[PDB]
């Protein structure tokens, strides 16, 4: 089972990075280079750097945690300085391919064996290779129709067309509408009749971006049934899935736990055959400026996008390969201790969520009708929906909305400016995105929702102006 | 002028990443966030780095020099943690642009005002930012005819064809053989009457990879002069030209001195328009493992770079700009600090090339006329000639002396693996390419020397055969 037919010509075609040797020949045991173009490393600045770190989120300075990373090292597990901040393997440092292959046999293990990890410069790095890997110029990608909006500047480079699947609204949606998905694939020809069958599906399964939902594991396996039948890739998106939130209780868990009853398998769990491409990000679990990530594919998906990565975009930074890898093994002990520090962001972040919705649920706004919320099973995304009557336009409404948030002082992101097609959308727009993950405390959501919700009431008590 | 015509259509092409505000709308003063998918630092695991430096090339283990990055700084030459492992602007920080411009005005000011720096991932990422931001499907890029090969995947990336420019093999070389580019220019469609006119031309004009030929200040001039008539783009390589090196005296500086008379002269220095893309990186003055660098160019060049970034490369590591910014400014204290330390590694690197030419000229192989070696003039390279009889075959014999090579204990990069066109340059392929960067030590050079020098004597003894 092998997935060499859904990898691009584009991809495919791309070169690999010297013949019978003469009859008396045999290398010399230990030779010197006057090959490659690489300062020894006595001539890099940095000698050893020492890692700061703290035990919990949000603690100010039992004595601190430090990793010290050394010019030399031994430890198999461990990247020096003297490598770090050498020419690495473009796919990435040995021990941080390492820590993800086990990372990922621990919490999302693929239901197949020749699978393997490259490191990446983040996310949105991870789907412009994903995207490269998978559409030819003239393909089509389906795409959740509110989505994380640069993937389409990936999906138009690779030249492929960006095809809207709806979104489900109710309180209990998996996102993605089978029902509306099932007919756009058994009815294509109805719908599209201009466009190529679809190659891929750009899915961010769990926290989707921007709508909060997350597809449970008999929705999976009725996608990826539907990927099997009509042959196509799934792009896997997936920044913040381990940041589980229990559903709402009022406000004012160990690792089998967790990986057993609270993460949401990923589609590499129900993949025989490498369909399946996964993206993994450093940015919302570390921090953002480490431009770091892996994806998960097959073997020969990974190879093609060596092959990219070569031409686009030649290795993420060692150093920050070595800081990042030595941290998660020196102070984290490795796979299991990083699940712990994901589990201390759980507890705030599941905290943060709860704080923004009793925020709304005591409003006004709330109680007349005027707006509900989705209760976001995952992530750092709440979908806050205005109810504006049925007859009135939709984006005028919604962006007048938006002048009065700003002159109430809560900045917020409308749902119309994270669609595929606008005119697709608009009747679905009528929703602003909320992210409880950038504030600074409790006292700023609580201020925060209050704003939002007093800005919406003012807005219905004009009737739908800025009176 | 100005070089807007000379930006590809596919780069000019891309997006730079929109209602009317109501009557009396005034903004809030201080308003609130539930806009940005961006986590509080207060979620990042690292607190502090204290990066502990060497203050000369090859120390080891007067107070140790070391730099401490805190969280917060109110420093503008500094970058925090706050900021640095956080999503960041794709064209850097701030406080590292600057250092590159006044780096870059302080070393090879432009000779126009309309130019600026953007940060990359090293010279490989530049370069593949330069060959899209000029080059369309089926445009031709002048390229030297023994170069480093990775560009020929940035140009193959643009759609566009690379013509080779002879390199003269004269000890007198400016490398580009002049007379020759005159004739190819003059006589284009007699040379390639399929082909359009050269877009642009890639020079590695100091140190050049891997020739180590230097163009003089009146050679570009010359360059520049044709680059204006036939109006192509100029993409100037110059990973080594900082480690300018006297020329050879048998073994065993004032930055002014430098900069007024050492230093040869940057097509920047040449250009008024913008027709010039300089590629700067830190991998060989700091550390290859970074994956840092810049470019300087037109405003407008730039822009269409930045937009090119935003799809296939979001930003150097942040955490990895932090520790370089810092060191630079905090250890060695601005620019003419930076420039004493590259002048450090200048005295290693041209201490090296007069051991490895010492050790060539005191072999039998140089006294019996069987090789040559060029007096490199900046960087970490030399033209290695093997003076092979006139009507052997010179790819044969090469591939055969490097098995010798091997099996004497001597790794070199044959000249034949770092063509544009292997039957154009096959004449002028009978040289490999040394590097004295990587030797941990003076007695690494000269058994370096002493191994290649038996083993072309050995092979020439042998009368061009193994035995
Ligand atoms: C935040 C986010 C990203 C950004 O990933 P980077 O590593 O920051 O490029 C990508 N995808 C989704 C769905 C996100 O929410
Ligand atoms: C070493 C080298 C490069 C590569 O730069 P990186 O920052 O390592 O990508 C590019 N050009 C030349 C001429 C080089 O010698
Ligand atoms: N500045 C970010 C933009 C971004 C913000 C938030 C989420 C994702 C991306 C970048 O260059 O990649
Ligand atoms: O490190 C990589 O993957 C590519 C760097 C290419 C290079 O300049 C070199 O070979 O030294």
């Amino acid at each position: 089972s092998d997935p060499t037919h859904l990898i691009s010509k584009r991809a495919a075609g791309r070169t690999s990075v010297s013949d019978k040797p003469p009859a008396n020949f045999k290398p010399h045991e230990k030779p010197l280079a006057l090959s490659y173009g690489m300062p020894n490393h006595g001539f890099f600045p940095i000698d050893s750097i020492d890692v700061n770190l703290v035990d919990y989120p949000f603690q100010k300075i039992t004595p601190q945690s430090t990793v010290h990373i050394s010019r030399h090292t031994t430890d198999p597990k461990l990247i020096d300085l003297a490598r770090g901040l050498q020419y690495a393997a473009v796919e990435g440092h040995a021990p941080l391919l390492q820590f993800a292959r086990d990372f990922i046999i621990r919490t999302h293990k693929p239901n197949y064996d020749d699978w393997n990890v490259f490191i990446t410069t983040g996310a949105s790095d991870g789907l412009n290779k994903a995207a490269d890997v998978f559409l030819d110029d003239g393909d089509v990608i389906l795409v959740e129709e509110f989505t994380f909006s640069p993937f389409l500047r990936f999906s138009d480079n690779a030249g492929a067309k960006a095809v809207p699947v709806k979104i489900n609204f109710d309180n209990d949606s998996d996102g993605i509408d089978l029902t509306q998905f099932v007919d756009l694939l058994e009815n294509w020809e109805k719908h599209y009749p201009n466009l190529p069958k679809p190659k891929a599906l750009y899915t961010i399964a769990t926290g989707q971006n921007p709508t909060g939902f997350t597809q449970s594991l008999e929705f999976r396996k009725k996608i990826y049934d539907l990927a099997v039948k009509y042959d196509f890739a799934i792009i896997e998106d997936d920044p913040y899935g381990y940041l589980t939130l229990p559903k709402y209780e009022k406000p004012n868990l160990e690792i089998d736990d967790y990986l057993k009853n609270h993460l949401t398998p990923s589609y590499l769990e129900l993949d025989t055959t490498g369909r399946v491409l996964r993206v993994e990000t450093f940015s919302k679990l570390f921090a953002p400026g480490l431009r770091l990530g892996f994806i998960v594919g097959h073997k020969e998906v990974i190879d093609a996008v060596k092959n990219y990565s070569d031409v686009v975009n030649r290795g993420a930074s060692g150093l920050t390969q070595t800081i990042v890898n030595n941290v998660i093994q020196e102070n984290f002990k490795g796979v299991d201790g990083w699940l712990e520090w994901i589990l201390k962001m759980r507890l705030n972040y599941s905290y943060r969520k709860d704080l923004l919705l009793y925020s709304i649920f005591e409003s006004q706004a709330y109680k007349k009708g005027y707006v509900d919320v989705i209760d976001p099973k995952a992530g750092m995304f709440v979908t806050f929906k205005i109810n504006l009557p049925k007859d009135v336009d939709v984006l005028q409404k919604m962006k007048l909305l938006l002048w009065k948030l700003i002159s109430y002082g809560i900045l917020v992101v409308p749902g119309y400016n994270m669609t595929v097609d606008l005119e697709f959308s608009k009747d679905r727009s009528n929703f602003f995105r909320l992210c409880y993950a950038l504030a600074n405390n409790d006292e700023e959501i609580l201020e925060s929702g209050k704003r939002l919700t007093d800005a919406v009431y003012e807005f219905f008590s004009n009737g739908l102006e800025f009176h």
